[PDB]
């Protein structure tokens, strides 16, 4: 730790005893680690307080049933008719279903956090440091950075520790400090000191804070402090504003829940109210209060039964299960709604380089000018072997190896690639491979300079660590880089102003070396470098240079091309304004053309398969890239966006082609064009913004700082694991696997969660309709009471409980990836689905009342027939039908209540077997597609047998169901509910026309 930030650049270097160009010694590092510890912060928390997650009794529908358990517990405190054994089990049956789902919800949610944290250890963050054991920059694990290290950071990098800025290698350094200071805009830094030791972090405009991201520039610095002493570590476990929000679907269901709970409120009043004439009946002594209290209980028992109380627990389960499946697909879910929103996605925007391609850059062809005579232009065209960043290859002309030093044009070409370059090359001794340090478009050029070896440098006795930057360092010693005109993306160019090293070994004057996209650079070239001389640019030579780039980009290799050029007469150093990012283009004029490199970039093997599945699922894919239009369309054909010989005139625009269009035509272009090339960061955002104007659900995919604005505005933003930290900050989901096909399975998971809620609702609603049809149909037809406060509570537990919750684990419906995407405008329940809710609930409520009735009439077992009976309650109360045979107290017998309740339980277990799909019959999706449903079904059925055959229980409930002909009648009544919905699924299966 250096206690202050206010020290000069010399003092910070002297406080630790370190060299600005060497870095810490391996001895200083070993001795700082055991003194200052690693660069770590403890895992913030596990988020499972063992208490905070259990307390999910917070939704309305759960704390309603908590109310019912209180009043049924107080009504147990008043004892009537020895109901104590039955009154005190009333609140426990209510609480048991609430506990049954709370166990599942807390399980799947902790089980999902176990997978997210386990995916943080996947790819450990690393930094860029200078240390004495190596001569060039080195990749080390970020936790190993100690104070005193010399750390280098550039665009996209996340700052690994608090750093005092020693030197800024760009014209301006701009940092994103939104996470720490709240400054929602990039801010400028500098190296001049600030004196106040207490000046707040906004005033410390000379340092870089851990956790913050570098927006623009490239700077060198020294690590002030690491670990929990970091300015962000002081706020890890202390200050924060934790962001939690309900998803668009989770909020839609809270609306559906509250409006439904008030409808049941009217029902349970309409049930209490219709039985006003039964308050004085002699079942409870005729007392008005001792009769009204009883029917107040059945309204409570009807409410908790009708209320779908597993809803807030099954939503948490499906979301936690979806996050846990994407974490198993190596996909970090940074925002919870991202899995469900990506399901109804209709348009996928996608970056080209790195995103759709492997970003395994390697130069394979290059060319320089051979002859210029009138209209004739001749090219010295070379081929380069080697497909990795290893400096192991040969340069070939006419299919035989040549020495790059022969051709003077190749010397200047290697000199441009080596100098105009902010990326180096580091050897990983563990992996044994050379890794890119910096942007891959530049490391590709770094490897080319080593393969060329244009000065014939003794590289044979160099170690595999020293060999990486061998031939580059030779060129970096010939001319000194005075300042860099960094990469802008307005002009699509990078430039450097260099001077000869000794001013005596070379007095050739100053030079600027510029590389950038060919179309912009060649327009700014008035000259052509032929050998060691210079000729004026002409029409013929220009078209020849352009026609080769057009062939290399549209050929079978779809090559990425850069242009290399030197300015021979640069402005004097004092003459240049290093402030305006707009004027840098002017400085890059009157250039002399050197050559063009053709780089190789293989598309990811998963891409072509992943687009096939998007078009079948009705999801349109658009390539968005800054790269050449010729290369962009060619890559689209290779990956499958376009046909091998499809015409593409109307569906591919450049950046300027797009902006020449009026606004109305720009939007129409976004709705037909699948390829946008030569775009800028603003173009990427406006394309997504136009797609959202058509109420599309747009998803952006990108990895570099290039397309961070497009990732934010898009409904869902997916970043690559290899990408910059700037993009990962702006993404709601990260693919640590770089596996593009994970996006498709996420769309499947996003569709499956919705299709599994549509069945959780179809089950409980249609099942609980019959539970309300039952209650009204008996009181309306004059039939006696067929259920009991504790009987509704039992049907609630074994039918609205785990069998309902286990519907969340339903597999994806068959044609879920063959139907077009869901519009977020669609209603939760359609006009047709509300019909099937009633057609089932009707037969559920009619089959349960006809079960107790059948026992009265056709039983001819135990009690006998009552073939056409008005069933007046009084008949046994007092003979009033003038019957010679009155059948005293045959009403209210225990067998019909048991008879009706078994149907009402079995018919809903049968109904759950239809809740596997929305329209697919059991012929195509059998009941064993969800094992955990069949487990919960046996759970309800057997646990229902205990309250009928272990002897002390059928007195708390009412008595046994008989042996053979009673369960056969319950079963033969219930099973037709499957055939009913089976027909209803067949009707809609072939009646979608309209
Ligand atoms: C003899 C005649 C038949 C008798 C039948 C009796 C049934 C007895 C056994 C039942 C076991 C079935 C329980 C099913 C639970 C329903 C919810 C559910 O489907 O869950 C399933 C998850 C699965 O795990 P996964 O998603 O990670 O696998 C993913 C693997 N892939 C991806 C391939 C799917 O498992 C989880 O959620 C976590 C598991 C925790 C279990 C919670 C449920 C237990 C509840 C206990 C309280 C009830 C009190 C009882 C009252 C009586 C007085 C004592
Ligand atoms: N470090 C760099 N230095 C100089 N020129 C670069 C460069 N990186 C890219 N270029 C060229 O300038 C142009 C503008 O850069 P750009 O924004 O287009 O990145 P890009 O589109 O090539 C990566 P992506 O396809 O992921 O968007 C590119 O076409 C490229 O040929
Ligand atoms: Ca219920
Ligand atoms: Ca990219
Ligand atoms: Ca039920
Ligand atoms: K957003």
């Amino acid at each position: 730790m250096e206690a202050a930030h206010s020290k000069s650049t010399e003092e910070c270097l002297a406080y630790f005893g370190v060299s600005e160009t060497t870095g810490l010694t391996p001895d200083q590092v070993k001795r700082h680690l055991e003194k200052y510890g690693h660069n770590e912060l403890p895992a913030e928390e596990g988020k499972s307080l063992w208490e905070l997650v259990i307390e999910q009794f917070e939704d309305l529908l759960v704390r309603i049933l908590l109310l019912a358990a209180c009043i049924s517990f107080v009504l147990a405190w008043f004892e009537e008719g020895e109901e104590t054994i039955t009154a005190f089990v009333e609140p426990f049956v209510i609480l048991l279903i609430l506990i049954a789902n709370a166990i599942v919800g807390v399980w799947q949610e902790r089980n999902a956090e176990n997978a997210i944290e386990a995916l943080k250890e996947y790819e450990p963050e690393m930094g860029k440091v200078y240390r004495a054991d190596r001569k060039s920059v080195q990749r080390i694990k970020a936790r190993d950075i100690v104070p005193g290290d010399i750390v280098e950071v550039a665009v996209g990098d996340k700052v690994p520790a608090d750093i005092r800025i020693l030197s800024i290698k760009s014209t301006t350094l701009r940092v994103d400090q939104s996470i720490l200071t709240g400054e929602s805009v990039s801010v400028i830094k500098h190296t001049e000191p600030v004196p106040d030791p207490r000046a707040v972090n906004q005033d410390k405009k000379n340092m870089l804070f851990s956790g913050t991201n570098i927006a623009a520039g490239k700077a060198l610095g020294i690590v002030a402090t690491t670990g929990v002493s970091t300015e962000i570590g002081k706020i890890r476990d202390q200050m924060a504003a934790t962001e939690q929000d309900k998803t668009p679907l989770q909020q839609k269901l809270d609306e559906f829940g509250e409006q439904l709970s008030k409808v049941i409120s009217l029902i349970c009043v309409a049930v209490w109210l219709i039985n006003i004439g039964h308050f004085n009946d002699p079942v409870h002594g005729g007392s008005w209060i001792r009769g009204a209290i009883y029917y107040f209980k059945i309204a409570v028992a009807l409410a908790v039964a009708a209320i779908p109380e597993g809803l807030p627990a099954v939503i948490t389960t499906c979301l936690a299960l979806g996050t846990r499946r994407m974490a198993k697909k190596n996909a970090i879910v940074r925002s919870l709604p991202s899995v469900e929103t990506l399901g109804c996605t209709s348009v996928i925007c996608s970056d080209k380089t790195g995103t759709l391609t492997t970003n395994q850059m390697s130069v394979c062809k290059m060319f320089i000018i051979d002859k210029v005579d009138g209209d004739f232009c001749s090219l010295n065209e070379f081929s380069i072997t080697g497909s990795t960043y290893a400096p192991e290859g040969e340069v070939l002309k006419n299919d035989k190896p040549i020495r790059s030093g022969q051709f003077d044009g190749l010397v200047e070409l290697a000199t441009i690639c080596a100098l105009c370059n902010d990326s180096s090359l580091d050897f990983n001794e563990t992996k044994g491979v050379y890794e890119k340090v910096g942007e891959a478009t530049e490391t590709a050029l770094t490897t080319l300079v080593e393969k060329m070896n244009v000065f014939n440098t003794e590289v044979r006795n160099l170690s595999k660590v020293e060999r990486a930057n061998a031939c580059n360092s030779v060129i970096r010693q010939l001319m000194k880089k005075e300042f860099t005109l960094e990469f802008s993306r307005d002009r699509k160019s990078m430039s450097v102003y260099c001077s000869p090293a000794k001013s005596s070994r070379a007095a050739v004057g100053n030079k600027m070396f510029v590389k950038g996209a060919p179309e912009g650079v060649i327009d700014r070239c008035n000259y052509v470098r032929v050998g060691t001389t210079r000729v004026p640019m002409t029409g013929p030579v220009k078209e020849k240079i352009l026609s080769v780039i057009k062939e290399w980009g549209t050929g079978r290799d779809t090559l990425r091309c850069l242009a290399l050029a030197t300015r021979d007469t640069p402005p004097k150093r004092e003459e240049m304004v290093l402030d305006d990012s707009s004027r840098f283009m002017e400085y890059e004029t009157d250039l002399t053309f050197v050559g063009v490199v053709g780089m190789l970039d293989p598309p990811r093997k998963e891409v072509m398969g992943s687009i096939q599945l998007c078009r079948d699922a009705g999801i349109r894919v658009i390539m968005i890239t800054g790269d050449n239009k010729g290369t962009a369309i060619a890559i689209c054909r290779r990956i499958g966006i376009f046909g091998e010989n499809e015409e593409v005139a109307d569906r591919a625009y450049t950046g300027r082609e797009f902006d020449d269009l009026p606004l109305a035509e720009q939007r129409e272009a976004c709705r037909r064009a699948c390829c946008f090339a030569r775009v800028e960061p603003s173009h990427k955002s406006k394309i997504v913004e136009y797609l959202q104007s058509y109420d599309e659900i747009t998803a952006m995919t990108g990895d570099g700082v290039n397309d961070a604005p497009a990732l934010k505005k898009a409904e869902i933003g997916i970043a690559m694991g290899s990408g910059t930290a700037v993009a990962k900050t702006a993404s709601e989901m990260v693919l640590a696997d770089d596996n593009f096909s994970t996006i498709v399975a996420a769309v499947e998971e996003g569709r499956a969660i919705y299709n599994n809620m549509k069945q959780f609702i179809r089950y409980l609603i249609s099942s609980n309709v019959g539970e309300v049809v039952c209650i009204f149909l008996t009181a309306a037809l004059g039939l006696p009471e067929a259920l009991i406060p504790v009987q509704l509570l039992w049907v609630n537990l074994v039918t609205d409980g785990l069998p309902a919750t286990a519907l969340g684990f339903n597999p994806p419906d068959l044609d879920i990836m063959d139907r077009p995407p869901r519009s977020p405008k669609e209603p939760l329940i359609s006009g047709w689905l509300f019909f099937r809710y009633m057609a089932i609930g009707g037969y559920v409520g009619a089959a349960t009342v006809g079960a107790a009735a059948w026992w009265f009439m056709y039983a001819e077992d135990g009690p006998g027939v009552t073939y056409h009976q008005l069933t007046h309650f009084m008949q046994c109360t007092e003979d009033h039908p003038h019957f010679e045979g009155l059948d005293c107290e045959i009403f209210e017998a225990p067998e019909p209540m048991t008879m009706a309740l078994s149907v009402l339980v079995t018919i809903e277990m049968c109904n759950a077997l239809n809740s596997l799909s929305e329209n697919q019959s059991l012929m195509r999706m059998p009941p064993w597609v969800n094992i955990w449903l069949l487990g919960s079904i046996c759970l309800s059925m057997s646990l229902h047998f205990l309250i009928l055959y272990v002897d002390p229980l059928p007195m708390i409930f009412k008595l046994k169901a008989l042996d053979l002909t009673q369960w056969l009648m319950v079963l033969k009544i219930s099973l037709p509910v499957i055939g009913l919905d089976e027909i209803l699924k067949f009707i809609a299966r072939n009646y979608l026309e309209g």
